[PDB]
Formats: C-alpha cells, structure tokens, sequence
C-alpha cells in the first residue's frame, strides 16, 4: 500500500551513484550474459555501470580495477580475478570505502565488507559429469575441456577428480582449452586434431566445464563428422539452445544457471552495502540441470529468457530484493 523510501546514503548522494564491473575474460556468451545483468539491474536502480573486461589479461585485468578505486566509483564488481593479486587489490577497495561484491574471484581470508559469490561447482560437476558416467555405465574414453588457474575451474577439477576416482573405467584421454580472443574457434581447431589423433570409436564423449569450449567441440564434431561422440556442459547461452535442437545434434546436458540472474544479484549486493544494509560474508547460486530433449520438444527456438517457461523458476530469486529497490525503480523507470 505505502513505499519504502529510499536509504538516505542513495538519496543523499551527489549525482548518480556509479559502479565499475572488471571481468577477467573476454566476449565470451556466459560473460554478454553477465554484464547485460549488471547493466539492467543497475539501470532499473538508477546507477551508472562502467563495464570493463581483460580478455583474460591478468594485468590489464588489474589496471582496469587499480583505475576504478583511483576514479572513486561508489561500488566495484569483480568477476574471475585470479591470484596472487586479488585479495590485496579486494582490501585497498576497502579501505578506499568503495562497496564491493565479487563473483568467482580468489579471495584468502574474510574480508570485512566483501561479499564472495560463486556457484555451486561440485554440483555443476555432479550433474553434468555425472550425467555422462550414468550415461555410460561408468565406462567411456572421455575428452576434457578446461583451463587452469580460475577459482571455478579448480572447483570443478576436484570434484570431477573424485568421480574419476568413483569410476576407474572412465579415462580422460587429453584436456584441452585456453582463455583467448576465439574460444570457439580454437577450441573447435584443438578438438579437431584430437579427433584425428582418436578415430571414431576411441572416443565417448566429451566434458566441457564451460559452454565457450563446448561450442567450439560442438562446431568440431559436427564439422568432421563425429557426432556419435556425446557432449555434456556446464552454463548456458543462447546459441547452446540452438545448438541442442540442430539435426545430428550430439549435446546433450548444459547445468547451468543464468548469468544475468548472477549479475544482477551482484549488483543487488553492492546497492544494499553502499545503502547501509547487512549482507553476507557469502552467497552461492543454484543451477538448474537442462536436458536436450526438452529443448528437442519445443515447437521452436528458446532463449535463456525463455526458459522460465517450461523450467521452474528458472533465472529468478527474491535474494537480496530490497523493496525500495521498487522505489527506486519508480524515481528512474
Ligand atoms: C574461464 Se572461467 C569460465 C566460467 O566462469 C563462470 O563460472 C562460468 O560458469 C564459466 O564456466
């Protein structure tokens, strides 16, 4: 019936509040995904939202964030900023009094202030991995798609080791991947020449640990011809969707949750902490397991938006909705 005002630190505040997102990828589908969430979120608030990404680039990566504290933005977004840098640069935003979330980031310690996000990691695994040993009974000649170093792939790599562990007759024959400007493509031409070192029956399937990688296998698979081998993934885009419904179509499983729905609460979280509102030391998201044969069922294309249609709750969450954030909407559009 009545609206919840505004949190004075917003209404008091000198021009527009003003938050820098720094990625440490390039313009991959899942990172499009996560910064049009940040920026609808912010936009619905009123804030300005300053994007940045490194391609992958530690030290740009750390340039772009070492300028967001010298320029005073009133909060800061981090997304896969990897060690040994992050903890120390997380703290000097801090005692800069700037508000700060950060999503699959390397963080030691607790951090008064900070708010970690990630996934669910060992579940993204669980299910997707998972899903190929039920698959095949516990029994395939596997490929896997992955890199080092960011704190959602080593996350993924443990819990994938301990099924390995649980199925000895899964072999992981090579893992292949790299962060770079074409993902898909260099993925799709490193898969290629595994295909010719492992000729049709060497290999069951594949296990991308993000869709960047296993749009690129897909793309090789159905290129030479080798769409009898299986592909199970993590995340999900657009393109994944179209991709489960071509003819011959070898991918199978994406456990993914939506990235925008990941951007967006990040922003929530920074507007609570710039407002004076408790948040917590940590959140982790929850996924959703997207077989292929409900995509193969649709009556046309779906994208991610549209998935709440035929996934419960799908892409939604209350957390961290503050009801002025409704105010604030009105006072904006
Ligand atoms: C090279 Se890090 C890529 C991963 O970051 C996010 O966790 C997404 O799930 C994507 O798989």
């Amino acid at each position: 019936a009545t609206v919840a005002p505004i949190p004075d630190a917003i209404a008091k505040h000198q021009g527009q509040i003003k938050i820098a997102v720094i990625r440490n990828l390039g313009s991959d589908d899942n990172t499009t995904q996560f910064l049009s969430g940040v920026l609808k979120e912010g936009k619905k608030l009123g804030f300005k939202v300053d994007t940045f990404l490194s391609n992958g680039d530690d030290a740009r990566f750390q340039d772009f964030v070492n300028q967001a504290i010298s320029q005073k933005y009133d909060g800061i977004i981090l997304s896969q900023g990897r060690d040994p840098y992050s903890t120390e640069l997380v703290k000097r935003i801090v005692a800069n009094g700037i508000a700060v979330s950060v999503f699959d980031t390397a963080i030691q310690g607790d951090i008064p202030g900070l708010t970690v996000t990630q996934q669910d990691d060992a579940s993204l695994t669980n299910e997707s991995f998972g899903q190929l040993v039920k698959d095949f009974n516990g029994k395939a000649n596997i490929i896997k798609l992955w890199v080092a170093g960011f704190p959602p792939m080593e996350r993924r790599q443990a819990a994938y080791q301990a099924l390995l562990k649980q199925n000895p007759g899964i072999t992981e024959l090579e893992s292949i991947g790299a962060v770079s400007s074409d993902v898909q493509g260099d993925t799709a031409n490193k898969v290629g020449a595994v295909l010719a070192k492992y000729p049709k029956g060497k290999i069951d399937a594949i296990w991308g640990t993000w869709d960047a990688f296993t749009q690129g296998a897909y793309k090789a698979l159905q290129e030479n011809g080798r769409t009898e081998i299986k592909l199970y993934s993590i995340d999900i885009s657009n393109q994944d969707l179209q991709l489960m419904r071509e003819a011959n179509s070898p991918w199978k499983v994406s456990v993914a949750v939506d990235p925008k729905l990941i951007g967006a609460v990040n922003l929530r979280l920074v507007a609570k902490k710039i407002a004076g509102e408790e948040t917590p030391a940590s959140y982790e998201f929850r996924a959703a397991s997207i077989p292929q044969a409900l995509l193969v069922s649709q009556p046309g294309p779906v994208n991610v938006s549209g998935l709440s249609k035929i996934i419960p709750g799908w892409g939604q969450s209350d957390d961290f909705n503050s009801p002025w954030f409704a105010t604030l909407a009105a006072k904006n559009g």
